[PDB]
C-alpha cells in the first residue's frame, strides 16, 4: 500500500500522504491546466516554494490510503529510502543517508532541500538519474510507521541526490 501512493505525474511521480493531500516536485508538474487529477482548481489548496509542491484537495481522492506523517525533511544523518517506480510499476527504492538543509540553485532554480549520498544496480539502471524519476518521496520508518520527508528534485550524473523539503 506505501508504494501505491506513488503516482505518475507530469514528467515524473508524486505521492499521497493521505486521501487528500499529494506532494511532489515543483518541476514535475503541468502547466497551463484547469484541474490536477480531474479536480477544479477551486477545490485545491496548492503550496509551491523551493521546489516543493504540495496539493491538499478537498475531496477524497485516494480514500484507500490511511495519512502517514509527512515532516519537513529529516536530520542529518538519517538513512531514507527514494521510493522510485518506473512506467511499469516496477519497485525500485533507493538507499540514501540524508545530509544538512540547504537551498541550492540547480539549473535556474533554487530548490530548498537535503542533499545525501546513495549507499552498481542503481547506476545500471539510472536510479534517481534520469528526468523521469523526479517527485519519488523520501521515506524512513519510525517503528512501523512511515515517515516522508521529501520528494526526489535532483541527483548527479553519477553519487549526491537532493531531495526538496517544504
Ligand atoms: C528529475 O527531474 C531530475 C533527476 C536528476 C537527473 O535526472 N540527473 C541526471 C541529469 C543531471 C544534471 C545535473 C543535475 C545537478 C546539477 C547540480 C547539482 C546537482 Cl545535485 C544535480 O541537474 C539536476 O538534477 N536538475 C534537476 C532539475 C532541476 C530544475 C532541479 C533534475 O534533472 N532532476
Ligand atoms: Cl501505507
Ligand atoms: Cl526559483
Amino acid at each position: 500500500t506505501l508504494w501505491s501512493r506513488v503516482t505518475k505525474f507530469g514528467s515524473g511521480w508524486g505521492f499521497w500522504v493521505s486521501p487528500t493531500v499529494f506532494i511532489t516536485t515543483t518541476h514535475v508538474v503541468p502547466t497551463g491546466v484547469k484541474e490536477f487529477f480531474g479536480e477544479p482548481l477551486s477545490s485545491i489548496a496548492i503550496h509551491q516554494a523551493g521546489e516543493f509542491t504540495q496539493f491538499r484537495f478537498s475531496k477524497k481522492m485516494r480514500p484507500d490510503l490511511t495519512g502517514m506523517v509527512l515532516e519537513e525533511g529529516c536530520p542529518e544523518g538519517t538513512v531514507c529510502s527514494v521510493l522510485i517506480k518506473r512506467d511499469s510499476g516496477e519497485l525500485l527504492p533507493l538507499a540514501v543517508r540524508m545530509g544538512a538543509i540547504a537551498s541550492m540553485r540547480i539549473q535556474g532554480r533554487l530548490v530548498h532541500g537535503q542533499s545525501g549520498m546513495l549507499l552498481a544496480n542503481a547506476k545500471g539502471m539510472d536510479l534517481g538519474t534520469i528526468p523521469g524519476d523526479c517527485g519519488a518521496p523520501y521515506v524512513h520508518k519510525r517503528g512501523n510507521d512511515w515517515v516522508v520527508c521529501g520528494v526526489h528534485a535532483a541527483a548527479t550524473k553519477s553519487n549526491t541526490v537532493v531531495c526538496a523539503v517544504q
